[PDB]
């Protein structure tokens, strides 16, 4: 039912949060696009609910970015890259620890 | 904050539902696109969270439609959401409260 | 702490899934308002993250009702809010509902 979709959305949201926290924790220059792609990739592979959550969260982030001044297209490109099932590692900065 | 964002989202959502409510309350001559634009326009006026909310609701609506046209609604949605005037789609003599 | 909020939200989500699951198993007449109320009650008790998760889930449910048929919604939301505010879910308990629920 809609329950299963929502559970996937819930999982997808956590994948999104996981990507965000791992990115602060890593504090690695030019890592953002990797984590954006990775969070959307992980989330979408939870199923339709996860892919929906990743999009909704990504657009919420874009909206806040716009409001505060900037970039955004590049981020959304990385977002959609991972969400479509493409490898986030194409954005992986050299030396990024294997645990991320 | 994101408390502020979420507030705007709540308000924007209400503007949306209120748009959809009004529309049923008016079984109309070709009234669709006006209500869709107005909801988004109202919702976007609340701020970023409202614009964001209007978009998730619009896209969701469209998604459910995809088992039952959709693009023309989406044009009207983005019209209002961008701030362009919803009355552009007003039908012939639509009651004043809408 | 975002971590704590996220932890409460996860718990509250589980409380919500547990209510819906319990509702299904029980298959008891006139019982949805109880489970709607109970899920929000248990969720809100987790902390702000839980109350928030329960609202997001309740509002998403209402949204899907409206797009399709399920639409009554106001009555469901009244129960949701009732439980989420901390009021007794048993206010909606139908006669005979097994005690474990
Ligand atoms: C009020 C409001 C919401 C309602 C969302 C909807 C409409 C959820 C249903 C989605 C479905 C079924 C999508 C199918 O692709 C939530 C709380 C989520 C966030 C802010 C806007």
């Amino acid at each position: 039912r809609w329950v299963q979709f929502m559970k996937e959305a819930g999982q997808g949201s956590r994948d999104m949060w996981r990507a965000y926290s791992d990115m602060k924790k890593a504090n690695w220059k030019n890592s953002d696009k990797y984590f954006h792609a990775r969070g959307n990739y992980d989330a979408a592979r939870r199923g339709p609910g996860g892919a929906w959550a990743a999009k909704v969260i990504s657009d919420a982030r874009e909206a806040v970015q716009k409001f505060t001044g900037h970039d955004s297209r590049a981020d959304q490109f990385a977002n959609e890259w991972g969400r479509s099932g493409k490898d986030p590692n194409h954005f992986r900065p050299a030396g990024l620890p294997k645990r991320y």
